């Protein structure tokens, strides 16, 4: 096999694999029960997410998974990222064991929590009150900014930051996922639509799309798209615009409109994140500060 790294190796027989969660370009993720993830409580159960190779896996798929494992080892721990818990490399298939986020991704979290429509009959004293409030939406944005600030401090560029790549825990903690990934940036099919209808090109900064240049400031552009997703309660960006039209609109400097029920403070931050010049966009540290000021004011 690969060499044994005792810092991270976890006995595979302490895992009970459960129902799949999803599949990526290289790898599939399944939920699992782990026993004794904390060695001081060797019989204690926890729920984890296990990434492994697909059945049709190539050598490149394996190298990609090994690279992701090594990034996750070096990233260190932060509240607002999916953290590595362990690996299984010996005497069996390669597993990368990560935190599981029980509420799924932020896009599905928001879409399932949109406020009741005008067609519902009032029933009780809170018929108009949906699950989502403005301070909680701001906190979601602030937590993503804090996770990105951490990743940036560890020299990690995400390259596809989007609400679907932010996961939500049982306690509504945002955790950035899939930050350590080979994404085939020199062979992106810009017209590709996912099985859920997503066009990932809509999150790419112009220097990434047109020039294949990625920096932390290209992640800031994507964060602005993510902010728009938050304040549309999981809307899809550039509504109605196919990829061919997107290319021409971006060349003309088009930006998304201010969404309904979005204060100008938040649309202002979106527009700063989409400034054409990467040096004219805020840094993640500045976004953390700006969002914290709003969060404190409204809390
Ligand atoms: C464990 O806490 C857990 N997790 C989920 N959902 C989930 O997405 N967990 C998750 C996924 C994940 O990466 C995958 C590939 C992914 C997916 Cl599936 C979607 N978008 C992006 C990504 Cl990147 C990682 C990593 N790294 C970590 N965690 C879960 O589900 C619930 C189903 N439901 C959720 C809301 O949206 C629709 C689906 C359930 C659980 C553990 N739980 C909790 C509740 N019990 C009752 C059942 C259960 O299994």
């Amino acid at each position: 096999d690969l060499p044994l790294d005792p810092l991270w190796e976890f006995p595979r027989d302490r895992l009970v694999l459960g129902k799949p969660l999803g599949e990526g370009a290289f790898g599939q993720v399944v939920r699992a029960e782990a026993f004794g993830m904390d060695p001081a409580r060797p019989d204690q159960a926890s729920t984890v997410a296990v990434k492994m190779l697909k059945d049709n896996a190539s050598d490149k798929d394996l190298a990609d998974l090994v690279s992701e494992m090594e990034v996750m080892k070096l990233i260190g721990r932060h509240k607002n990222i999916i953290n590595l818990l362990g690996v299984c490399t010996q005497e069996g298939p390669l597993y990368v064991i990560l935190e599981c986020a029980a509420k799924g991704n932020l896009r599905e979290f928001l879409r399932a929590r949109r406020p009741p429509g005008p067609d519902l009959s009032p029933d009780g004293p809170r018929s108009s009150e949906g699950p989502l409030s403005f301070p909680v939406l701001v906190s979601c944005a602030y937590q993503v900014a804090r996770g990105m600030q951490y990743l940036e401090s560890r020299k990690c560029i995400h390259r596809d930051l989007a609400a679907r790549n932010v996961l939500v825990t049982e306690d509504n903690v945002m955790k950035i996922a899939d930050f350590g990934l080979a994404r085939g940036v020199h062979h992106i099919d810009y017209y590709k639509k996912t099985s859920n209808g997503r066009l990932p090109v809509k999150w790419m900064a112009p220097e990434a799309l047109f020039d294949e240049v990625y920096t932390h400031q290209s992640d800031v552009w994507s964060f602005g798209i993510l902010l728009w997703e938050i304040f549309t309660l999981g809307g899809s960006p550039y509504p109605g615009i196919p990829v061919e039209e997107l290319f021409s609109l971006l060349r003309e400097g088009h930006r998304m409109d201010r969404p309904p029920h979005c204060p100008p403070e938040l649309y202002g931050l979106m527009r700063e994140c989409w400034h054409a010049a990467p040096s004219q966009r805020p840094t993640f540290k500045q976004l953390v500060e700006a969002l914290d000021k709003v969060l404190l004011a409204v809390s």
